[PDB]
């Protein structure tokens, strides 16, 4: 055993290795792996690196969710939104949703559209500039789309709550890419 | 001592564990835990995966800063700015900064207000396009806020240089979020 | 048997080969142990699946040239920086900025975005940025598109926007886009 309380050649094999919860690495040394009893579950460490907190910290969900769009078209439009959350960071990419518009309205989904875990909750709203399409025009004003807290997401034709325009050629949105923190 | 050098169904317990900084799998096995002398400080390894390089590739901070903004209003603003950074790039997610305008005026931070951290190196400034509002309207041009390589933050009315303007409504905009690599 | 229940022994060792199994062998929070139930095995502390975490994010970084060409005189060439996140991706563009000869939008050519940087999910992906034209500081924005085939396109304005013959520099300050392939 005193072998093992000092520097060695040793290989060691165990079934398993339970480490002290303490509140401080027990040697000092950079190369000490030990368990930290300042959080509950311990955090594992090497040297002064938490690995527990680092791999709690790297999280990372990422794929799709169907999103139905309506107001402008004739019928609502339905696409699959990509998505990345790293953390509190997400990133959705939208495919295009165009089609002629038959009336005069706002683009909008239904409340809790966006999946709960990507609703903003720092913040009520997360605005961004994008471009939008009306008509088969491309307007030089940017459009707006916010996110809100309930999940709803709207798209507007400009940032002055503008709304898409009855006809043909195409009313929406190329694919864009919008990332915030939740 | 032999027992310990060989597989074993022992679940050993330790106060700690202090693994021989080396430069190569001693036992070359996938669950072998070992200290990779090859880097300074040593990289804690299982089997062929370096643990410390893993974690260290990600390099992931996230949290807020204090940010004190100033210009067209009675007073400064302060409001805690959203943060996440990933190896070199990072995320800014700003809660709304607005209030009623007293001059005509750009918003802007200190010099040095953003962490040094997450202020550009590769450019002089990173630039973008988001939605603004003054005296409570709803502007169709775009604001452009410019992160600054000192750490200053501006926020512009419009890409032109613009300056918010004395009026009651509100002037600065509501939540945004920007991301660039450093 | 010291060993086999709790002690105050710092142990010091070359390596520690730990037993694929697959559950705790213990039950406890503060065991590590190597988990059989994947292959090759992961490394576990309590429930915490260290090598499931870290393999779950694959993060690439650096700079690729890039060539941008229309009205200047002759190309710009540039190091454009990015970061790739499993299917995320970040380029940040240094300035692109020179007078302008003739008018024309600026584009790549086709292939210049690096292949795992390309959009497959959409045939192009739309950004609204500040740019430059003449010296001039348009209120509009301008719009770049990332086409799948690897093409990149900065147009001066949303409406398929020419920059213009002149001086004081055509182009862009720096900015950044983000988005998922």
């Amino acid at each position: 055993i005193s072998s093992l309380l000092e520097k060695n050649i040793y290989n060691v094999h165990n079934k398993s290795n339970t480490l002290t919860n303490v509140p401080a690495n027990p040697t000092g040394n950079t190369n000490t792996v030990w368990s930290n009893s300042n959080f509950t579950p311990p955090h594992l460490m090497y040297g002064a690196s938490d690995i527990t907190q680092a791999i709690g910290n790297i999280s990372l969900t990422t794929g799709s969710f169907s999103l139905s769009l309506s107001g402008p078209w004739a019928s609502p439009l339905v696409q699959n939104v990509a998505y990345t959350k790293i953390n509190n960071l997400v990133n959705l990419t939208f495919p295009p949703f165009q089609a002629n518009a038959t009336s005069s309205a706002v683009i909008n989904s239904a409340i809790g559209a966006l999946p709960a875990d990507l609703r903003p909750t720092t913040n009520i709203q997360v605005d961004f500039e994008i471009f939008v399409i009306d008509d088969g025009n491309r307007p030089v004003n940017p459009g707006l789309i916010t996110l809100l807290s309930n999940g709803q997401i709207v798209v507007y034709k400009d940032n002055n709550l503008g709304q898409f325009t009855t006809g043909i050629g195409g009313s929406g949105f190329n694919p864009f890419s919008i990332t915030y923190m939740v």
